[PDB]
């Protein structure tokens, strides 16, 4: 992609419902050229899809957690555990990181009870887990994963 | 909102470009009723906006980090630091969490050099920071923040 | 319950032996109305019971401890361990907390010897325990669990 | 005190509303002798008072926390900080312990918001605090501080 | 024992070769009375014995270490491990402490090689050991265990 | 010194009151030769002195502690702090160690109260102290610092 | 560079004194072509120089250490500290790493005394240092930094 | 060796390609005497070999790591693990250190992918590993292992 594609993506990351006319006017290119470039970005896997940004608070997702999970060494415990963590309802992010050399899991639940029932109790029953540490999010200063171009 | 709004949102969180006809058929309600419900969800702040999901790898965002930042106590150091962290280019998530009682910052950069220049060097110069710990993400098992309804 | 029940409880949390006449005068309601409200709070499980507050020092409870206990993951180790900890003589508080994701156990003993015999040696023999950390309380700045209404 | 006083206290720690007749029958001593022994235990400071045990859940005290607080060394920072912590609404327990050589603070709040407003923000503004770590209680396996005689 | 015994012990903790005449003059009691009191302190186990204080440096004991050793929970692992640690040549102190809830082992060796051969390799082969942390002493500011009366 | 001096010291480290006749018989050398060798070891600083080993329990030294103390960097804070720690009544051992790169302080007191008054409160008032961690000794498996030759 | 340069470097990383004839025979290229390629690798900064590998043990470098050093945040403390650490005699490696977000310093000394005098005492006097942790190397399983091509 | 050998080594540690004439002139000794001394240092194992110093950046070795690895206790797990770590492609340094009482492994790779494939995945599959912590090097302030004489 080129500089023009970047200007298009910079707009799309914020508003996926802008009309072709508007964007075409903002970037200074023919609407048909814009339509083509967007179609290609989708075909090339640059634009993976379009999602509605739903306010978690509107769904009463008040119990937000970030949990570190250490896995047992040997066999294929690490890889298998990552997959088990990602299948848990409420879990939207699972990363393996260096430093602590473990998994960081991001999840959202409506209440403590739901978190315990759907997440913690589940993880507590996995034998290949060595340790876990749940950080309760008490303030979201910023959460805009959609912004990839600053 | 009711059960019907939830079925609508469950679809919109995945595909914001579905036509009214398609969704109306999937949920079994008049297209005009659907259009109304969606307009209300937007007006009530439930649907905050629509974004294009861009593949970070397509933008060469290869240096992904999760950093813990501890703040000095006193005055208004904590609140002010959170805001400073959120203003850094590349930073998309800033949370204050219990447990470690500190900030967790999520950011993405193209390279180590960019991370050092735009993020680390910046944070290193803030006097009210007490400690920092950067976890380098080496594998993203899952990252679907758009999914709020499982 | 209403604001009046709260005024009643605020008094009862401090002095359970106050006469109906006194409280009735303090809150400005008929003694019979007070007697009724108290009877209902007991029936509804709001007031669980009335206890005498005994000075631990009078019983020579000089060895006060707060111990963190980590459990092995898998099976039903966590739940079962919590119950084993709560059955130990001298233990009055057992909590499972996030952050360290473990149990915090509050206990009181007359001496180091009693603590070792009744608590530590017991816990040391439980195989599903992974780690423990005992914090010796050397000063109680405040301990008024009875105060629920400030 | 003697063995008889201990039998009396063992009953009073559980039920402060038992009648003299009942206890006298249970322990096998004259009601007047019982009344005398109880009056003396109160006069000698053994029995500090009588409280109603109120169910925290009935007051919607759903956000339960245990926080470790480290103080700056020098001057009289430690002693002064302990007193500041004990004056915070919602705080019922403040202990200084060895091991971590810091304060452990027990508190209860109705919600995260109340905890942040009344406790965390307050503590965050105290300059002599070096570090804090809040453990969110997600399960109370046992909490019977009134039991001093097992 | 009384105040006089304490004055005697205060001298003996520093110089076990002082003559009865000298001590008798220093404390103001008959030499025969002194001889009697000392004989009784030995008989009662107060004075356990008399040792020559040898300068470790004179024996080339240059590799001084303080090692923390954590034991596996269950069976009788803890007690048995303490005894195994105390039987190691070079080990003069073994303590079980709260806080870290583990063993602290004090030892002295002539060289790194001797430490590795006699201590570390030995401990590394004990399966019930969970973790160890050796602190290398690089400066002895004070080491006077013989002083019990200040 | 030679092998003979080592055999002499091996005896003296255990019993400083053995008669010359006894030792001479045990090691197979003339009593006058023994007397000479011992006098030289004392003159050369090998034998620093002779102490009576007093049972700490006989002096009611029931509160035994091992405390780690971290010092502020800069100026001459480290060296000066070590000296301040060594001057505290009850402190018999002060070491600076690598690993934690801090001081390890060994002390003995009769009670918690004495420990707090004489040691902890004192250390709490030293501004150049960064952190402290007191490990309460609950069992002395072995404590024979006098043994330098195994 | 190409595959041929890599074969040349693979030999040079192990033996810088091999003759052109030998290498030319081993890789199958004209000696003059080899001489040219080597001259270019030096000119392009690929080959930085040629060093004699001296056995540290032959120089009595028996005290080997790896120290973590944390710096104060603010101003230009971090960058300046790294440079100060690199100027210390005996220090051959200084790295800033993520995870602990601090400096890792590799050094070698003949004795503990030299380490304390040349390194530790020096670092202890730098005010912008927050913490340090020295790991004493007791066994070098492998140390071949010269091997860049496996 | 003597002072003259040290002057020779001080030059050779920096430039192994200096001619005998040059060094002979710099140190003031006959070229034949120099040739002899160098030959002896090689024969005695002082000079282990001569290597070309290759710039890691020229080989695209951009992912530099320092990993701590803790081993399971018992059998011969420790010794065997050290050897397994040293056999991993990319690993140039393996040390066992006190303090953390574990292994520190230094390695270099071209990319994150290579590090994961060749190092991390390999180590993750070793059952006797208890924990690992990888520190990503983001800046090499100094790396001159060849310098043994300052
Ligand atoms: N430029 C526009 O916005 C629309 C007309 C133009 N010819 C096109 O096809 O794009
Ligand atoms: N039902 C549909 O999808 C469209 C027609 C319907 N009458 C409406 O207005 O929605
Ligand atoms: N008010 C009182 O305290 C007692 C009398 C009142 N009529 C009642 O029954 O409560
Ligand atoms: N024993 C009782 O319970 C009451 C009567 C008895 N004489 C008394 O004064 O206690
Ligand atoms: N007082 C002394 O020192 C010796 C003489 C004294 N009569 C005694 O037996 O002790
Ligand atoms: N050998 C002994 O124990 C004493 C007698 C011997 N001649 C000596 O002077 O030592
Ligand atoms: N090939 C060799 O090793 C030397 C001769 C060849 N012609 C050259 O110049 O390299
Ligand atoms: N001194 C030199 O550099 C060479 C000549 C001298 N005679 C020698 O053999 O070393
Ligand atoms: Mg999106
Ligand atoms: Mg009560
Ligand atoms: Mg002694
Ligand atoms: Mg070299």
């Amino acid at each position: 992609m080129d500089e023009i594609d970047l200007r298009i993506l910079k707009i799309l990351q914020y508003n996926a419902k802008y009309s072709l006319d508007e964007i075409a006017r903002e970037i200074r290119i023919p609407k048909s050229t814009l339509s083509y470039r967007i179609k290609k970005l989708e075909k090339d896997g640059v634009i993976k899809g379009y999602y509605a940004y739903i306010n978690p608070a509107s769904l009463n997702l008040d119990y937000i957690v970030i949990t570190s999970v250490k896995a047992k060494y040997g066999k294929n415990y690490h890889v298998e555990l990552g997959n088990k963590l990602a299948q848990i309802p409420g879990v939207w992010g699972v990363y393996f990181v260096l430093g602590d050399n473990d998994f960081i899991v991001m999840a959202r639940y409506k209440t403590r009870e739901e978190f315990m029932e759907k997440f913690l109790e589940r993880v507590m029953s996995i034998p290949e887990v060595e340790r876990t540490s749940t950080q309760v999010v008490v303030k979201i200063i910023k959460e805009s994963p959609n912004i990839v171009i600053f």
